[PDB]
Order: structure tokens, then sequence, then C-alpha cells
């Protein structure tokens, strides 16, 4: 299983492509991806000034 | 077991990803992490001026 341990004040958005349904869980939950569930990888800005 | 000895005027926040529950304990307690409990690692500013 692929399971991500979500931080407390954080949200992870997934979709079950096998089931045609959308769900996003905020808060400190342990997501459990179905065999065709995929994550919302977020490219975020960082660096000293910004990137 | 992984157990952290919390200082007296300090607070440590954990979540049991296996149990879908949030708890934070302040004060001088000895936390005991469940097999899917994880800590709130806090990156804090330090240095002479600041970092």
């Amino acid at each position: 299983v692929v399971s991500y341990r979500v931080p407390h004040n954080a949200a992870v958005q997934v979709y079950d492509y096998r089931a045609k349904r959308a769900r996003v869980v905020f808060g400190p939950e342990l997501v459990t991806l179905d065999p065709e569930e995929q994550f919302t990888v977020l490219s975020l800005s960082a660096g000293r000034p910004k990137r």
C-alpha cells in the first residue's frame, strides 16, 4: 500500500481513477490510496527571495 | 517504543494516523507514539541576528 501521513494543518487531494470519484481530506489523516488513486503533487515556491 | 520527554513549559503535537485522531499535550509529559503516531517537528529561527 502507498499511504501518506498528512500533517495536521494540511490537506491532500486524491482521485480514485478506478471509481470515478473525487475526495480531498484535510487535517491529520492517513490516506490510503486505492490501486488507481493518485496524489496531488504540488510544486510550490521556495528559496530565500522566491523561486 | 519512541518516546519524547517534553519540557515543562513546552508542547508537543502528535497524530495517530492509524486511529484518525488528533491530540497535543502541553506541559512536562512523556509522549508514547502509537505505531503510526508522528511528531510535529518544528523548524525554528535561531542564530545571533536571526536565521
